[PDB]
């Protein structure tokens, strides 16, 4: 039983030239990495090593004038940096973006072929820019490629194309690009827990609402769970897990489980505003453990308070060693808005998946 580590110091050159303190740092990885040093994680994993994606596993997913735009700013004055990236919603853009979003997917391939392949049991990839917002044609909210989505495709294409993938997203935006790559296929199980606020929420948009199940024969097979009314932590996530992710995922029964595993639903983002503990994070993983055979793979997306992500992240890696998942404080009841969510998804999908209750 054996846990997989990818971490690349490289990806760090990524970076914004007209705002130093911008949210999405360097040092989010580096700060993550260190903590796992700290905790002696690091030394209990298999090193996996870290290599660009090539343009044509980008097309697994993205339409070739994306892949070019991206591609050609890696020649571009910063005049025209600035320009294009004005051109996107939430985008800086430097040199060593384009090589940076290509490690990232790169480093995630590698995971999941090492999961698949038999090498190690489960895997983490401390990486970024990250993916999740990206769609196939355009860039957004941080995100160049779409790196989750890229690995699911990537694990078809080394196995068959029928292979059944869940992508676990408890990041605290939506993931539109995930949501929209998948929505009309049903070899990929989209779920994403996500702050809503009735569309006033990034990326602002009622495709994140739980009245999008998917498209045709993909039907079912997405899963949005949105939160409406404030603060949002541990009971509320531990109940969605329970009544819906859990459930829908057992019914599905992934031969892989991809979490696109932002961090800023973490106690101390304010990007945010949620209080999930790294003990319920915790919590989250191990769950995800009891499925698909224990094939998980834990992918960085968002999570911007630096000491915050770096406990979350190193909880999560912790359980997939096979530590004992760690006793949580106390869950306050449910807030009626998240039962009210909860009740929303369940009757929406009812039609679905025979298993909820
Ligand atoms: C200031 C602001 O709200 N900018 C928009 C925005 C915010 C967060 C993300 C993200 O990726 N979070 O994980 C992307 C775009
Ligand atoms: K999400
Ligand atoms: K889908
Ligand atoms: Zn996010």
């Amino acid at each position: 039983p054996i846990t997989g580590l990818v971490y690349d110091q490289r990806m760090m050159l990524h970076h914004n030239m007209w705002d130093s303190h911008h949210p999405e740092l360097p040092q989010r990885i580096s700060r993550i990495f260190s903590r796992h040093e700290e905790l002696r994680l690091l030394s209990r994993c298999h090193r996996i090593p870290a290599r660009l994606a090539t343009e044509e596993e980008l097309a697994l997913c993205h339409s070739s004038k994306h892949i070019s735009i991206i591609k050609s700013s890696e020649h571009m004055k910063p005049r025209d940096l600035n320009r294009l990236g004005d051109e996107y919603n939430s985008i800086f853009i430097s040199n060593e973006s384009y090589t940076c979003a290509l490690l990232a997917a790169g480093s995630c391939f590698n995971s999941a072929q090492a999961i698949l392949t038999g090498q190690v049991r489960n895997a983490v990839a401390i990486v970024r820019p990250p993916g999740h917002h990206a769609e196939k044609d355009t860039a957004c909210g941080f995100c160049f490629f779409n790196t989750a989505a890229l690995t699911a495709r990537y694990a078809q294409s080394i196995t068959r194309e029928s292979l059944r993938v869940l992508i676990v997203d408890w990041d605290v935006h939506h993931g539109n690009g995930t949501q929209h790559i998948f929505e009309e296929d049903d070899s990929v199980l989209y779920i994403s827990l996500h702050r809503y606020e009735d569309g006033a929420f990034f990326p602002n948009s009622e495709d994140a609402n739980y009245d999008k199940v998917g498209l045709g024969k993909g039907r079912g097979y997405n899963v949005n769970i949105p939160w409406n009314g404030g603060k949002m932590g541990d009971p509320e996530y531990m109940a969605a897990f329970h009544h819906l992710v859990m459930p829908i995922a057992r019914e599905f029964a992934p031969e892989l489980v991809l979490v696109s595993a932002g961090f800023d639903a973490a106690r101390g983002d304010p990007l945010g505003g949620f209080q999930v503990t790294p003990e319920g994070y915790a919590h989250l993983t191990h769950q995800l453990m009891s499925l698909a055979a224990g094939r998980v793979l834990i992918i960085l997306e968002g999570g911007y308070n630096l000491t915050s992500i770096s406990e979350s992240m190193s909880m999560c890696t912790s359980m997939l060693l096979g530590d004992s998942p760690p006793s949580l404080d106390h869950l306050t009841p449910l807030k009626t808005s998240a039962t009210v969510s909860i009740n929303n998804v369940l009757r929406a999908h009812a039609p679905f998946w025979s298993s909820l209750r």
